[PDB]
């Protein structure tokens, strides 16, 4: 109960094709929650889609469908992405859902009532032929992009927040929480954001333009735009007001994203919480770029892109998930490929996993009539037990690399204790120290298949069944030396990690 783990992934944009960025932002929260489920964690793994707005509503004209309809529909494409991926959320929240409408409202009118919001006039560049604004990007040598002729400078009005006010505040509450942006380098951008005014935050947009939004309480001319709808996402699935969920999980907030939104993240969120008279959350865990195997940011035209899916489909979804927590430092911008992740599947996969079980197996079968041997203490190898303990802070501080490195060192560990002490040379003369040696293998990977099953669930579960391992398990379990008992394995099992 005092155990309570609450992580989001931003909510995404509703039709954008789900890319490895989504999918690797999505695969670190789903290894954190089922990180602490296993652990015994009351836990709570939120994401969504960012479905309002004036770009969505083009999209949706240019399908010829209805706005809700169109979103129904595509939100679909992040469905099927995080069931290929494996991931198991809690809740996929969208914003047009009624739940979320009323919070935004709700939030919005405890915010203006608070003084924080005002009605602004911010000039901006408007065609007279067309009778609409337009932004400096959309201007073609500065002229209207229909009408080719120049654009004239006019006042439209907007409500504003006013997040200048609250800077010296954020200030302040990151110098005096210092982990709460990490990796620390993120802390450090963000101050020096804070550094100077950061001015008032446009909130809304004419119904008019954008008739695609949730309305404002108090002036239904106006559509809230962008910030005070997408980022309430984190408190409305939880029923904010008085629901359990908010009262329970929100003190434990943990947010991840991927450095691309740190400002909205860090800055303006924070600020709206502040006037909102909502605590802050606990924790903005920024991750870095998946650049290239050339090294530079992924993009189609630079022609070094990398799908997520096809690999997923190639070398299946654990090995994937895996490549992705143990290759990559959580906020550090890393290259990947195809061959970096062949490389970690076919040594540290089916060499140091696959290999050794399907040994194991074999032995089992010849030494021990195909049944994992009577217990026996583990001594050099019982040491795996405090793994557990080791791997907890290093999760906590998001060092999945780390956590990912150690577990895996312990099996390699098995690996060199089996060639070490040869049961197969043993059985001879001393049968029984023999079998003593095949459990301590067969348990050691009893606890590093829980160690890594937040990484590959699938995987670890199968790595389990074909050594007749208890299936279903818990951290704590890992922590116990002599579990394993003495039952029958199946007298077939497909290799753990195939050839590609
Ligand atoms: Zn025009």
């Amino acid at each position: 109960m005092e155990k309570v783990f609450y992580v989001t992934t931003p909510i995404y944009y509703v039709n954008a094709e789900p890319h490895l960025g989504h999918a690797y932002t999505t695969v670190v929260a789903d290894f954190l929650a089922r990180w602490h489920r296993l652990d015994g964690y009351r836990t709570f793994f939120l994401t969504g889609t960012d479905e309002h707005g004036e770009t969505v509503y083009r999209a949706a004209q240019a399908a010829g469908e209805d706005p809700k309809a169109f979103v129904d529909r595509v939100s679909g494409r992040f469905k099927r992405a995080w069931d290929l991926l494996g991931i198991a959320y809690d809740d996929f929240i969208r914003t047009t859902e009624e739940r979320h409408k009323k919070v935004v409202q709700l939030v919005l009118k405890k915010v203006y009532e608070a003084g924080d919001i005002y009605y602004g006039e911010y000039e901006g560049l408007y065609c007279v032929s067309c009778e609409r604004f337009y932004t400096e990007k959309e201007l073609v040598e500065g002229l209207c992009p229909i009408h080719g002729r120049p654009v004239e400078r006019r006042k439209e009005g907007n409500y504003f927040f006013r997040m200048e006010k609250y800077r010296p505040w954020l200030q302040e509450y990151i110098q005096e929480n210092p982990d709460l942006i990490r990796p620390e380098g993120y802390r450090n951008e963000v101050l020096a954001m804070l550094a100077e005014p950061i001015g008032d935050l446009s909130i809304s947009r004419p119904k008019s333009r954008v008739p695609w939004g949730i309305p404002l309480p108090w002036d239904e001319n106006h559509v809230t735009f962008v910030w005070f709808d997408a980022l309430l996402n984190y408190v409305s699935a939880l029923d904010y007001p008085e629901g359990e969920a908010y009262r329970t999980f929100w003190p434990h907030a943990w947010h991840l994203i991927g450095k691309d939104i740190l400002k909205p993240h860090a800055v303006f969120w924070p600020t709206m919480l502040k006037a909102a008279g909502i605590p802050m959350y606990r924790h903005l865990n920024v991750g870095g770029f998946l650049l290239g195997p050339d090294g530079r940011k992924m993009s189609k035209t630079l022609g070094n892109v990398v799908d997520p899916f096809a690999l997923l489909e190639k070398y299946g979804r654990d090995a994937l998930r895996y490549y992705l927590l143990r290759e990559i430092p959580y906020g550090q911008d890393t290259p990947v490929s195809e061959e970096a992740l062949r490389t970690r599947y076919e040594a540290d996969l089916a060499d140091d996993l696959g290999n050794l079980v399907q040994r194991t197996r074999a032995m089992l079968f010849r030494f021990a009539e195909g049944r994992i041997p009577e217990p026996v203490a583990g001594e050099e190898l019982a040491e795996g037990t405090g793994l557990a303990g080791r791997l907890r802070p290093l999760v906590r501080e998001l060092k999945f690399h780390v956590a990912l490195e150690e577990a895996m060192a312990y099996v390699k560990a098995l690996n060199r204790y089996i060639n070490e002490k040869k049961p197969w040379e043993l059985f001879k003369k001393e049968p029984e120290e023999a079998r003593a040696v095949l459990y301590r293998v067969v348990e050691g990977l009893r606890i590093a298949s829980i160690l890594l099953t937040p990484a590959m669930p699938d995987k670890m579960a199968e790595l389990r069944r074909a050594l007749g391992l208890k299936e279903e398990v818990r951290l704590e379990e890992a922590e116990r030396w002599g579990l394993a008992e003495p039952r029958p394995i199946p007298e077939e099992a497909p290799v753990l990690f195939p050839k590609k």
